[PDB]
C-alpha cells in the first residue's frame, strides 16, 4: 500500500524510524514542518510524542502519514517541481552572496523608508511548497508598488478583464493618460489609483481595506501580512504628485461613478503601507506562479484570468523605466517597490521576493536587480529560454 | 529485448506480419510526413523491399528490423506517443475548426502600394510544425508569398548568431517605441529603421550577392530545405516606392547609426531584397518551429541558430512584432509573432510549435484580419498564452496532455 | 501773443462761443466731458452756467474755464490726437461691429457663465483718451483669463523681469517646460505661479485689494468689480486647476513659504474680477500707452512690465489659436472664456470685445471675426508698414 | 525750391565749392553712389564753384530727395550721432570671442562686420562689411518672400505652415514654417515652376538683385559642392516630404534639393544684405532705388515668420528680449529688420550652440537695450532708452 511503500523508502530495512530521521528527511524535501498541508500529520506527531525520543513502527507511522500520504509521497519520490531542492538551494545561496557585494544605490529618502542599507533577503517558494530563505527574510517592510499587481489581480478576479480595462489600459507608456483618456496600465500610480477605485465599490474604505487584507492573507497562506501606519501617515503628507494625479483623473472623469477621489487616495496610500516579509511575500508570488492556487494551502485564491493578466502587465510594465531592458535580459514578470522589494514570478516553477532597500536611479533595488540577472544567467528560467536546448545553463526541473 | 523488436509488436496487434500501409498509416497519424528528412533511410529501404519481393506487401520482424533500424529512436518516440503533442489527430481537427471560423471574417484591405501585393483577398492558409516535426496544413498553404516584414526577426537572429547580443545592440535598441531613441539608435530590430541597421551588420566586407546567398543558405537550413525563393517583381517595386525607407536610410547615415565603412544605398538595396524573399505557409511554419525549438530545425535535427539568438529574437517579437497592435497582442495572445504586409503572421509557441498564417487582406494596423482572428481563437482554446499555467488553466484545452 | 489763441480757432469771426458749440466741438474730438483730465474745466463751466441766461462765452469766460486744461484741449482741437479724424474711424468701428454681429456660431461656456448669445460689444480707448463704444458695452462680465496679462504686468512692475522669470518661462507651449518652469504666464500653470508672487507675506484679503486698486488705476477708475457667483463656481469646478496646483508643489515651482491651496483660491478670485468693455478698453489702452493710463495721465506700470506683457500676449495669448492669430492679426491680445478679448494696438489704442459664445478653441467667435476684419481694414498689424500699405486705411492719417 | 537749398548750403558765401556740398551730402547718411542720385552726380561729373545755376542745373532732377536730406526729414534725422552709437555697439560685441566656426568652409574667427541701411537710404558700416559670404538660411525669408509675392499667401500655405516647431511635419503633414529646412525645401519647390532650375536660379538672382539695389549678390560653388556632399539630413528630409506628398505635382525632389543647396550658397556682403533687409523694413520698396520689389503682403508674412521662427531654438528668447524680426545663418550672418526704420546685416562666423553668431546676437541685444526699437517698446514712454527718430 501507499503508506507501506513509503515506510520502507524511509526505513532502510531498519525496523523502526526515529522521529528526527523522518523530520530531516522531510525538511530535505524543502517542505517545512509548519506547512498548513501537513498539519494533521504533525498534529498526529506531537500527539504520539506525548506518549513518551520516540520511534515509529509501520503502524504508528501509517497512523501519522495516511492523512497527508499523497503530498508526502510526491515529496519523497522526488516528484516536486524542483526534485533536487537541496542542490538548488546552494545555487540560490551562491547567488545571494554574489549580490551582497554590490553596494551601489541610495536608500529611499523622501519619507518612513530610511532603513539600513545592509539589509538583504531572498526567499523562494516553489509551486509545490518547497521553501528556502537566506539573509533578512523575516524583517517586515512595506510593499509600496509591489502591491499594484496584487490589487489589480483582486479587481480582475472579482469583476473580469473587460470591466477593469474600461478604466485602465494594458500597455507601457513612454502624461498619466493615453489616447483613450485611460491610465496607461495598472502598474503605475495613475493606473493603480483607478484600480484602487474599483475594488469593492459600495462599501466604506475600512471594510474595503479588510477585504483586501483577507485577500492578501489567502495569497500568503496566512503568513505575515501587516500594516505600517508610520508609512501611511508619511505617504499621506508627501503625496503631492499623487494628489495631482487624483485631481487630473477626476477632471478627466476616469473613475467609475460614485467615487470619492480624495478617499480613494487615502485607501491607495494604505494599500502601499501594507507590510510583508520576504518569506510571506515569496508565497504571494508563488500563488501567481501557480495559476491562482496558493502552493502551501492548495486553495484557489485568484482566477486563472486574473493571474495571466497580472503576469502580463508585470512582464511589460513592472520595473518602471527599466522594464524593457528587464524584459529582454531577465524575461520574468516582476514588480519592484520603493522600500526595495522585487516581487518575482517564474511561471510554473516558483515565486520569490528579494529585499534590499538601496535603490538605483530608476527606483529598483540594486541588489535585487543584480540577483535577477544572475539567476537567469544560471538557470533556463527566462521566458524564451527553451526547455530542451539551453546551452550551458542549468535546469533545476530535471534529475542529475 | 530489442528496440526494433518491441516496436514491432506495438504495431503488430495480433499477427506476425505488418502490411506496409498498416505501418504508413500508423506513422502519419503521429503527424510525421513520410517525406521527413529524418526518415529518409527507412523510407528508402521500404520502397526497396517493394522492389525485391513480388507484392505480399508484408513485413516480418526482421524485414521490419531491416527498415526501421536507421531511425528506430525517432520512430519509437513517434509510436510511443512521446511527441510534444501526442494526439495530433485531435489537435489538427481543432486547428481545422479554427481555420473555418476565421474563414468567415472578410474585413481588411489588400496591400495597395506595390509588385503583386494585389493577391486575392480569399486566399487563407495556416500551417503547423511542432518541435518534433509533426505537420498539418489547411487552406492555401503551398502558394508563394513574400516574407516582407516577417524577415526582420529572421535576419536579426542571423546577425545575433554571428555577432552576439552585445555587438548587435550597440546599433539597435531592445524596446518598443522620431525614428531614433534616446541614443540615436533605432528602437528595435522589428521596425524598418532597426531592420535597416541590422541588415547593415550581416556579413560586412562582402558584396551584396554573397550577402544574399549567405542569408538564403541560412533560411534554407531554418526551413528544413522546404521552399525559400525570391520575387524579383516585388524587389523592383519595393525599390521604386521606398521613399520612406530612403528617408530612413539618409537619417541613419546622418546620425552615424551604421557601422564604419557602410554603403547606405547598397544596404537599402539589400533590405528590399530580404523583404522579397518568398515562402509558403508550410516552409515558413518550419522556420517558426526552429525558433520554437531553441534553434534546432525540427525536421532535420540540425542546429541552425544559437539559443541566445533564438531567445533574443523571441523576446522582441513578443514586444515589437505586431506594429502598433503589439501590446494588445502581447496581452491577449501572449505569443511571439511577426506580421508582414503580404499578409503573413509568423507565430511561435515556445517549446511546442511554430505556425505561419497567411491571408492578404490587412486591417488598419497592417495585420492580416484572418491571421489576427485565428491567433486570438487559438489561445482562447489552448493554454499556449505565455502566462497561461501548465497545471491550472480552467476550461482551456492542453494539446500536450492525454485523455 | 494761448487760451485765446485757441478761442479764435473755435469762434467763427464771432467773439462769443455758446457752450453747447464748445461741447459739440469737444466731443467730436472723441473726448468725453467726464474725462478726469477735463474735470476742472467742466467744473468752472457748470459754475458759469450757474452764475448766469446768456449761455455764451466771451474771450475770458472761455479763458477762465479752459486755462486749467489748455494743453490737452489744444491738442484736441488742433487735431494732434493719434487718430485726428475720430468721427470717421468711429464710423468704421461701427461697420466692423455690424459685420461681426452677423456671425452667430459658437457655444457659451457651460459651467455656471451661461450668458446670452445675443450680447456683443466693442469699446475703444486710444492712447490720447478718445473713446467710442457700440453694442453691449456697459454689461459686466468676468475677466476670466484676460486677467493673466494684467496680473503678470503687476508682478513684473513690482518684482522685475528676471525675478519673475526664475518662476515662469517666456515661450509658447506637459504643464512644465524643459526646465520645470511653466511655459509662460498666459496659461493656467503659469498664471497660478504668477499669482503666487504678487504681494507675498500678506493675507489673501490684502493681496486681492492690492490687485483691485491696481486694476482701478489701469482703468482710470472706471468699473472694476467682483463676482462671487463665478468665484464659487470656479472654486467648485476647478479640478484641473487643483491638479495643476499640486504638480507645481511637487516640482518645487512656487516661492518658499507658499500656501498652494490658498494661492488657488486667490487665482479663482482673480478670474472672477468683473469689468465692462468700456472700463477694460481703458485697461488695454494703458498697455497700448507705454504704462500710462490715457484718461488720467498717471503712471500705472513700468515700461518694462508693459513690454514683457505685450510680448507674451502676442505669442501665447489666444490658447492654441495664437500662431494663426499672430500671423493674420499681428496684435497683442488675450481671450477669456466669459467671451472677452483684450486687444492692444501698441501706440494707438486698446480695445475690449465681448461676446460669450466661444469657438472650439475657447475664443469668442465674434471677437475673432472683428479682429481679422480690423486688420484687413487698417494697417495696425505689427508688421504692416506705416508708409506702404496697399489698400489699407491708416487712421493716424489725414486722408 | 532749388534756390532755397542753395542758401541753406552756403554761408551766404558766394557760391558752393563741390567738396563742401559732398560733405554736406554724406553727413545726411546718403552715399554719393546712391542710384536715386545718378542724374545729379552725372551733372556734376560734367562740370569747382557753383552759383545758383550750376547748383540748380545739377540738383533740379533730384531736388525733392535732396531737400528731405538737408531739411532733416529722413527717418533718423541726426544720422551722424546714430552712427557713433552703432560704432560703440559694434566695438562692444567685438570683444565676444566665444563660439565655433561651422566646420562643414572654415572662415576666420576674426571677421566681424555690421552694416546699416535705413528706409531712407542712409548707410553706415563698420568692420568687414565688404567681404563676401553665403546667406545659408538667411535666404529662407528672401526665398519665402519671392514665393508669396508671385503666388499668394493661400497657395504658399497649402504647402507650408505658419507656426514654430516646438517631426519635420506638423499635424497636417505640412512642414512647420518656411524658416526651417523642411519648410524652405518646400518653398524652393514653388518658385518659378514650369522652368528648369537654371532659369529658376537666374530668376531668384534677378529678384535678389532688386532687393539689394543692385549691390553685390554672388554665388560660391565651393559652398555649393560642400553643401551637396554634407546634405545627408537634407536628403532625408527631401525623401520624407516626397513620401508624405508635400511638394506640388510634377516636382523632381532630387533636383529641388540641388536648387535648395544653390540658394543657400548665394553670396552677399553686409552692405548688400543690409539693403535687402531695408527692403523688408520699407514695405517692399527698395530704399536706394525706390522700386516696388515685393508686395506688402509678401513682406508682412515674411516679417511675421522671422519674428516667431527666425533664430532656431533661440527664437522665443530672442523674440522676447530683442523683439525684432531676424534670421541667422551658419556662415554667421544675422539679417535683421527694424520695421519702418532700417535694415541691417551683422556677420561674424563663430556660432554658439544654437547656430547663431555669438557677436551678432550680442549686438542685437545691445541695440535694443540702447534704442526703443523693440516691437513692443512704446514710442512715447520709453524710460532711459534712446530714440534715433527724434531731434533732441
Ligand atoms: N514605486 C513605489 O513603490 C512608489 C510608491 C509611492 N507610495 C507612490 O505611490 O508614489
Ligand atoms: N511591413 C511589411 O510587411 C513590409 C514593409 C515594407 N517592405 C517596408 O520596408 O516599408
Ligand atoms: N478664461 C479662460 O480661458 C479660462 C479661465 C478659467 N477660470 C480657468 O482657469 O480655466
Ligand atoms: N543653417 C543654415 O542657415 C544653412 C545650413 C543648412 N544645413 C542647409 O544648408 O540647409
Amino acid at each position: 500500500s501507499l503508506e507501506d511503500l513509503l515506510f520502507y523508502t524511509i526505513a532502510e530495512g531498519q525496523e523502526k524510524i526515529p522521529v528526527h530521521k523522518f523530520i530531516t528527511a522531510l525538511k530535505s524535501t524543502g517542505l517545512r514542518t509548519s506547512d498548513p498541508r501537513l498539519k494533521e500529520c504533525m498534529d498526529m506527531l506531537r500527539l504520539t510524542l506525548q506518549t513518551t525520543g520516540v520511534m515509529l513502527d509501520k503502524d504508528l507511522f501509517k497512523k501519522c502519514v495516511q492523512s497527508n500520504i499523497v503530498l508526502l509521497t510526491q515529496a519523497f519520490r522526488r516528484k516536486f517541481v524542483i526534485p533536487d531542492f537541496m542542490s538548488f538551494t546552494s545555487h540560490i545561496d551562491e547567488l545571494y552572496e554574489s549580490a551582497k557585494k554590490q553596494s551601489g544605490g541610495k536608500v529611499a529618502d523622501y519619507i518612513l523608508a530610511k532603513f539600513s542599507p545592509d539589509l538583504w533577503g531572498v526567499s523562494v517558494c516553489t509551486v509545490d511548497g518547497q521553501r528556502h530563505s537566506t539573509g533578512d527574510t523575516k524583517v517586515p517592510f512595506c510593499l509600496q508598488s509591489c502591491v499594484k499587481p496584487l490589487k489589480y489581480a483582486i479587481a480582475v478576479n472579482d469583476l473580469g478583464t473587460e470591466y477593469v480595462h474600461r478604466y485602465v489600459g494594458k500597455e507601457p507608456s513612454g502624461l498619466f493618460l493615453n489616447e483613450d483618456d485611460k491610465p496607461h496600465n495598472p502598474m503605475v500610480n495613475a493606473g493603480a489609483i483607478v484600480v484602487t477605485s474599483l475594488i469593492k465599490q459600495g462599501v466604506n474604505n475600512a471594510e474595503k481595506f479588510d477585504y483586501v487584507m483577507q485577500f492578501l492573507n489567502k495569497m500568503a497562506g496566512n503568513e505575515y501580512v501587516g500594516f505600517s501606519n508610520a508609512t501611511f501617515q508619511s505617504e499621506r503628507e508627501s503625496g503631492d504628485r499623487n494628489f495631482a494625479i487624483g485631481y487630473y483623473l477626476k477632471e478627466k472623469k476616469c473613475f467609475p461613478e460614485g467615487t470619492d477621489m480624495v478617499g480613494i487616495l487615502d485607501f491607495y496610500f494604505q494599500l502601499c503601507s501594507i507590510e510583508v516579509t520576504c518569506e510571506s511575500a515569496s508565497v504571494m508570488a508563488a500563488t501567481l506562479a501557480n495559476g491562482g492556487f496558493c502552493p502551501i494551502t492548495g486553495e484557489r485564491v485568484l482566477s486563472p484570468e486574473a493571474v495571466r493578466n497580472t503576469l502580463s502587465l508585470m512582464h511589460s510594465c513592472g520595473m518602471w523605466d527599466f522594464s524593457g531592458q528587464f524584459a529582454f535580459h531577465v524575461g520574468l514578470p516582476a514588480k519592484s517597490g520603493v522600500a526595495g522589494g522585487i516581487l518575482l514570478v517564474v511561471p510554473n516553477v516558483m515565486g520569490m521576493m528579494c529585499w534590499s532597500p538601496p535603490l538605483d536611479k530608476m527606483g529598483n533595488s540594486v541588489k535585487g536587480i543584480h540577483f535577477c540577472h544572475d539567476l537567469v544567467s544560471l538557470c533556463n528560467f527566462h521566458n524564451y529560454d527553451n526547455l530542451r536546448h539551453f546551452a550551458k545553463k542549468l535546469d533545476p526541473r530535471r534529475e542529475g
